[PDB]
């Protein structure tokens, strides 16, 4: 489904995401959800709002772009800009991130759709469909790889979720896992310009990452360049011990295993901002802090 | 409702690993009565039964050294149960010059008793060979699969552009596994090689399929020669070996023709041409350690 070509690109951009220790950003909250995070701090949950929020952290010193491989964007933000006028798409662009687009049983039309963003500065999406049987797994499984293989038509390197929201918990993350990869190779998709957004298997770090990367060593393929897993949940601090974790266990990895967070980012970062606009500086810094922490995590190096 | 308990997984991984070790290899002492004979054809000598075990007695009594080349050595029922012209038994000259023994099972029928015995007899680790035939195929080696590892044996996952298929069959038969609920841990996997070329393209094009398929929980994948002359069965593996993709597991070998090949036709039936047989063996056998660890260099 592909040319030399189409693959050298989609595979130096999922590496190129991850290359060194690098992680992904997750500024792709929705309108409402946005608005439940700038809650907990009291701001309103408007455009700007957002976009301000959002101004700080792509504002942050160009020595960011060494934590941070790809930011994702919701579609608002994507066309958001900075006081200046500038787009924050490609404010990114310049630094050296990638610009992803959160585009979510969407299917239809996410083809032209897509060849749109990649266009417009984005170079990887990110599909999800919640998991906690049969036919529903075989189904957000195939719908996945569908979704998947139309990306690699468009330029667009696809982050694929199949995420499985709170050991018993291994078992189900393999199963699932390994119908998503199996239904991957049916499409044909090209595993090596794919990247993967698991769930962290949730129990000490050492533990809650020696049963998720079994699970990952027994399922995801060594084609398959990174591993940027998602923190859902987990407070800064754990998001950090467990990719950390992830990375000293004893297991084969034959794959970078990343972070794809965003609470895990900016909870610290939003709630020294506080809508305050005179807070630039402490914001950066929770986020420079998180943003850094998780490089460690990445190399295994953080403590 | 787990198929087994933490201990039989650590015997069954502890083996899986024991085999390809260190750039160790598996060799192919379970020719079928037929297959055997067109082998002493070429050096021209009947299929007795005698001959057979003789020649074989051969191998298996080569210069104790040998265990550093091979980790184990598959068998042929019958063999299983010869005796070296010593009365002693092949099963233990085997087990005593440190090498896993390996049963050939080739056929699903009543096939677990009949493991339960192999195992208590010196055996530890077996073998066994359009959408629709990959799907019987594959849930089948499950089968053969599951069953094995409940009587502390190791399967020996043996699946049958060239790439595209490799890719596709595989990709299958590691899906089947795991929906018995396989121990992928305490497996091994013995796929031909993606092949129709440099042993550096024939690799590469092999490892890809591979890397993108087989689990990284495989300790091993000791590829066949099945036709490949003994010089080519070692630079493909050497040269696999060297490819340039990531590999989370022992690339090794599981030959027959590419180890005798040369001993054979060295021995001619001549027990007066022991040791020369001994040497084209010898050779065949370090050579492949070699091509395992990607160490050998091809004068």
């Amino acid at each position: 489904a592909l040319t030399q070509e189409q693959k050298k690109e989609l595979s130096e951009i999922a590496q190129s995401i991850v290359a060194n220790g690098k992680g992904i950003l997750a500024a792709d909250e929705s309108v409402g959800t946005m608005g439940n995070r700038l809650q907990r701090i009291k701001v309103e949950n408007t455009e700007e709002n957002r976009r301000q929020f959002r101004e700080i952290l792509f504002s942050v010193d160009s020595s960011i772009n060494q934590s941070i491989g790809g930011v994702i964007l919701f579609h608002e933000t994507l066309y958001q800009k900075d006081s200046q006028g500038k787009l924050f798409r490609n404010i990114l662009k310049e630094k050296g991130i990638v610009v992803g687009i959160k585009l979510d049983q969407g299917l239809d039309g996410l083809s032209e759709r897509c060849a749109q963003y990649k266009k417009d500065g984005v170079d990887f999406g990110k599909w999800r469909p919640v998991l906690r049987s049969s036919l529903a797994i075989q189904e957000n499984a195939n719908a996945l790889a569908r979704y998947a293989s139309i990306c690699q038509q468009n330029g667009l390197v696809p982050i694929v979720e199949p995420e499985v929201i709170p050991e018993h918990c291994q078992y189900v993350t393999e199963k699932v896992l390994a119908a998503v990869y199996k239904a991957l190779n049916d499409h044909h998709v090209y595993l090596e310009g794919t990247l993967l957004k698991p769930n962290m298997v949730t129990y000490t770090p050492e533990q809650v990452a020696m049963a998720t990367v079994t699970a990952l060593h027994r399922t995801v393929p060594a084609a398959v360049p990174g591993i940027c897993f998602l923190s859902g949940g987990m407070s800064e601090e754990d998001a950090t011990l467990n990719l950390n974790a992830i990375n000293l266990c004893p297991l084969p990895k034959p794959w970078k295993l990343s972070f794809s967070y965003g609470r895990a980012l900016q909870a610290s970062a939003l709630a020294a901002w506080g809508g305050k606009a005179a807070n630039k500086e402490a914001t950066q810094e929770a986020f420079m802090k998180r943003a850094m922490a998780n490089c460690q995590a990445a190399k295994g190096q953080y403590v």
